[PDB]
């Protein structure tokens, strides 16, 4: 017989398919005894388990025939309505998705072809890179700094290339924590409007602001200006339950129709029980829930910064968050994050090495830390161990 | 300002993105008053809504932290073990997917490139066609007949073409209802083994057999032979709940790894609550449940044939199912199924015109009828109305 060799049987796509270190690391971090600063896993004590149990049961008893049946792709109507009210659009402009990860998959399918340019920050969210990579695009990057993307570098890229879209996370970027301030958002919008460019705005961390208010999204600025080119991505993952896999894409009807049709082939539709459950949980008390979310992450972030300031040598650089889940660390004198990873893990501490957040490589001396999962005690202890680990490595470079 | 034009903004991919008529028809059929022979939607009386409610609440109360949190991509351990035991493999060989529709999308990503040959029947499941078409493949088809795929036709294709895989639904195919007999399964396996080819075997309707026993799957026959090239797809959709979106792929470790990594970029993971709920519902009493689902559909099938034999002119031909959800109809004298659909719709009867089930086109005179949803009375009355529409159109052309 002719042998079957898998490497041979695979299409060219398969070579662009690689594991996510974030996804893989969860197998390690969910194990008892690990102090995790790895994945952006929401604080478990914010899970409304009792309320979820009541809501799920009522949905299934009274609306079982709907929760358990096939449903149209666009989403459970009341959820589309609720998202529409919150974001300030019409329901028919909302698509419910299977996590914002799916929306990333969908936008890559709709806009990217082999060799097509796509613009994102270096570093940016590895899951977006992973999703877009499948299409075989050319990644164009600009540095991400404490004030979001380098707009001068962006202006230079735009003189040379026409990206299929710009993928951005203006509000507490994954992984740097950067917040793009209002003037830069307006400058960005101007650059995109002048060139009629598409922006995919990933707003996973929208509500996790630590300060008095949130900044207007690029989507809200675009809507004010009457510009139709911002595709807006939001998620219930960081505010309620990541495991429910319920999120949304809001877009111009032409773009949304393509995202809908791509979704039909991706999974038919997002599980109906899950969408119903989100809507039942959020339809009353959402602002109050969001206030608590903000406080819980603000306190964790404060504990995180207090411990880093005390335990980490001053030669090591790290960002200070104004929101979201992450601190971004840069190691000096050529230290490897993978080296540090090894040491820390021996001390039961996990983080994410920064390398794979760089779509074109580099960043071997960087790492992302999440303060979302651990309580204050665990944050302090975990950072003490990391600090110990760094000093040992710094001693021996 | 350079104008933004969506048709211009889209990649080549977007041109390959089209609506599924199955998915679109749900918008119509789920409205009150319609007698739907359209999508393969299970009978609502089979939804264990009361039991699902108890199970959901207990999962959320007792294991809420797990149900609501991010989880690794492969799936909930006890569900994978459940599947492993049922199918007869190791849990490490099982990937939990967000419905088998997701598995189809993943298989296209791993195996297909622009211009890559892929083999399926004409007609076949339109969702598979939709998922695969994204990659820009060259579709090769063989007729789907009463014994399943035309193997003489396949034998001819294989002398000239090397498909990336053969997509098959041997057990009550969508849309013809055909059952590939054991000798034919054995022949196909020899054909595949000699050439070292991959088969994607879609077993959505596996358990829905009307006769005394089910036939061995291509997967089972390959496993007996020690052949590693069958990727096996199964789902809880046709036996428990389509709305939960919980299914599985089983494959050789190398193929499975690629499916896992592709799924990471597609949605991270299938929601944990849904996986847990499926396992809790089926861990006891699965055999008995399946006995009842076979009964329900067998009855519906009998009603459907009884009504068609009564109401439909003998110049119209249709399949007689031995399992599954569908009857496949072929109109004479080049009568259009789309014309029939318009007439039938005016009388509140819906079905799926057969055209989109043909990956390279044709089949305009065909249609798929599902007896899954309606009860005996609805089936009889719906077919009465279809017969009247059919008889009307038969007179004009
Ligand atoms: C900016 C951004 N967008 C999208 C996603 C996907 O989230 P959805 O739940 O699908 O809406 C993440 C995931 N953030 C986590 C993922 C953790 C995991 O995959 O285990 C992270 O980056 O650690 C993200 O940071
Ligand atoms: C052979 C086959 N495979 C896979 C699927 C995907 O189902 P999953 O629930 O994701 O496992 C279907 C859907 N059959 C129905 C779908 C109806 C709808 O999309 O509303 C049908 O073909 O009517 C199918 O017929």
């Amino acid at each position: 017989m002719k042998p079957l060799s898998w490497s041979e049987a695979f299409g060219k796509g398969a070579g662009r398919i690689q594991a996510s270190t974030i996804r893989e690391l969860l197998k390690l971090t969910q194990r008892p005894g690990i102090l995790s600063f790895a994945g952006g896993l929401p604080a478990p004590e914010l899970f409304p388990k009792e309320e979820a149990a009541e809501a799920a049961a009522r949905i299934l008893r009274e609306k079982g025939e709907v929760a358990l049946q096939y449903s149209p792709t666009e989403g459970y109507a009341p959820l589309r309505a609720f998202v529409a009210e919150w974001i300030g659009v019409r329901p028919e402009e909302v698509l419910i998705t299977t996590g914002s990860q799916q929306a990333l998959d969908l936008v890559g399918k709709v806009f990217l072809d082999e060799g097509s340019p796509v613009l994102l920050e270096a570093p940016s969210y590895m899951g977006a890179i992973q999703a877009f990579r499948l299409q075989g695009p050319r990644f164009l990057t600009v540095p991400a700094g404490e004030e979001g993307p380098d707009l001068d570098a962006l202006e230079e890229v735009l003189k040379r290339e026409r990206p299929r879209f710009l993928y951005l996370i203006p509000s507490f970027q994954n992984p740097t924590g950067g917040l793009t301030p209002l003037p830069a958002r307006k400058r960005l919008l101007q650059m995109v409007m002048e060139r009629g460019l598409v922006v995919v705005e990933d707003d996973a961390y929208r509500e996790l602001y630590f300060g008095e208010a949130r900044l207007p999204s690029l989507f809200e600025l675009a809507r004010e200006a009457g510009y139709p080119g911002v595709i807006y991505l939001g998620s219930f993952s960081k505010v309620l339950s990541p495991g429910l896999r319920v999120a949304f894409a809001v877009a111009h009807p032409e773009a949304l129709q393509k995202l809908v049709q791509a979704k039909q082939g991706a999974d038919l539709h997002t599980p109906m029980l899950n969408q119903m459950l989100v809507h039942e949980l959020l339809k009353e008390g959402f602002s109050e829930r969001l206030e608590r979310v903000r406080r819980v992450y603000r306190e964790k972030a404060q504990a995180m910064l207090h411990a880093l300031d005390r335990e980490v040598p001053k030669e090591v650089r790290y960002t200070r968050p104004k929101g979201g889940m992450f601190v971004w660390m840069e190691l000096p004198k050529g230290l490897s994050a993978e080296g540090l990873f090894r040491r820390a893990l021996e001390e039961n501490v996990a983080f994410v090495p920064g390398g794979p957040f760089f779509a074109n490589g580099g960043g071997e001396n960087t790492l992302r830390l999440s303060y979302a999962t651990l309580d204050r005690e665990g944050i302090a202890e975990g950072v003490r161990r990391l600090g110990r680990a760094l000093k040992g490595l710094l001693a021996l470079v």
